[PDB]
């Protein structure tokens, strides 16, 4: 799976490889953020304690938009598989433009679940991985730069589902224009799902978990919590955007 | 703790021990509840394929108030513990009056914050224990009728402030009298704050959800979650009824 290779993009197994890699990924930032407590103050916006200087939002919310910014200069987001939490904020590259083939439909960038992922992301993963319930006085810059690596891997691996989106129009457009046309939600989130592969994919994290959570000489990331979090949120969203990519797929 | 030994009632330690037997009852409830998706449609009020004729309000909402109506009848609400989430619609009672002595003060009905636990259920209960995200099509009365039992032991809990504040009031009035006259909230609420006894209550919590939301032979309820919503909600608003109530001592 290369950028400039549309066709082993549009690959769906290439692209199912791909998310198989990132699960890994995850579970490694999730042991990272594990190590501290769930530092409620990180997430609160304009909290008393922490005003920033020109800023509406929270501690978390500055230090990732403006990563953001920094990197969209450097053309983090001229890459089709990197959507923005915070778009309305990100500059141009001052970078020559990386020219990657289109791959995708050219709406691609409007569709974008960060607003949601992020708040699920604080409201219900947090509270399954963290050591400790309460504010690590001394550690929200850690504990954000680790919040921050954990929503990147998320949004990543989640709006790639653009891409099989896309991949599985490409496979039967007559099938899929038709459901389209109709709005049929119903019918076209029956023709993606594969519980199939849903389930393996859940098998394969149950292991991982058992065997990265420990320290081999314990449980830095529970596996059933492992599952839950994928189970009830990161492959729910996932389809989400596969159907929202779809809809807008004939637009125009 | 009996309601015609006005002793028992107004005993602290009695009041802790109802309060903490609720727990289990709430456990169970959440667990009931959990295997049901989230079911927007049903807290919608005036939702378009849920009208109800002549009726401005969400189908939970007709199903609850109606349940209220029939029960007052029954003297459900003549006794002081139970709180109406719907007081502008209930009737009396077609049953001899049971009459429970005073064990509060005249105005414990009007301490009424149904309304609120209402709105947070809704909004951030309901997405911490259920299935799935979305409307299961045909399971709104299984749904609506779980999420009262959640609501009336909720209610049931939450408005026990009234019998422990006024139970705090008793055993020291003039700090207490001194306290109200002035308004001073953070005064009041300091001197009802326990940390020590809403510690060792999340405590027991996280054991409970642990053994009770497994089947014996999982995790139909996460400890965290439970904690996070008895911390963050029950016993906030639990205190929050007892200033209220505090500050309408002296009233008259
Ligand atoms: O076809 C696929 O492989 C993708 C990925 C997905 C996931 O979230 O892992 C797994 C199974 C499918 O039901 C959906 C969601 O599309
Ligand atoms: O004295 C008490 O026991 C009550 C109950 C309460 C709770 O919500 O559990 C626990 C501790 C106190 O700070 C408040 C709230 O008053
Ligand atoms: N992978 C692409 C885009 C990219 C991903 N993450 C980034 C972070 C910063 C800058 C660019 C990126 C590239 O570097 O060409
Ligand atoms: N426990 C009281 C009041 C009561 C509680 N829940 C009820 C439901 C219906 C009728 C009455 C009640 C009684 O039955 O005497």
């Amino acid at each position: 799976m290369d950028f400039t290779k549309p066709e082993t993009v549009l690959n769906l197994q290439n692209i199912r490889d791909e998310l198989v890699r990132m699960e890994d990924s995850i579970i490694f930032k999730f042991i990272e953020r594990s190590h501290f407590a769930t530092c409620p103050s990180v997430y609160e916006a304009n909290h008393p304690g922490l005003e920033i200087p020109n800023f509406k939002g929270s501690f978390l919310d500055w230090a990732l938009s403006n990563l953001e910014i920094a990197h969209s200069r450097i053309r983090r987001f001229e890459s089709p598989d990197e959507t923005p939490f915070f778009p309305d904020k990100i500059q141009k590259s001052f970078l020559p433009s990386i020219n990657y083939p289109q791959i995708l439909a050219p709406y691609a960038p409007e569709v974008n679940y960060n607003d949601k992922i992020k708040k699920v992301y604080i409201e219900k993963i947090i509270p399954l991985i963290s050591k400790r319930d309460g504010d690590d006085k001394n550690n929200f810059g850690s504990v954000a730069t680790r919040d921050i690596e954990c929503l990147q891997s998320l949004s990543r691996r989640i709006h790639f589902g653009k891409f099989v989106a896309e991949a599985k129009f490409q496979s039967d457009i007559p099938l899929y224009t038709k459901l389209i046309k109709s709005k049929d939600v119903e019918g076209i989130m029956k023709n993606i799902t594969n519980s199939a592969v849903e389930e393996k994919i859940l098998e394969r994290l149950t292991k991982k978990a058992e065997v990265y959570g420990v320290d081999p000489t314990e449980r830095r990331i529970t596996p059933e919590y492992l599952v839950k979090i994928y189970k009830e949120i990161v492959i729910p969203i996932t389809k989400e955007v596969e159907v929202e990519y779809l809809l807008r797929r004939l637009e125009e």
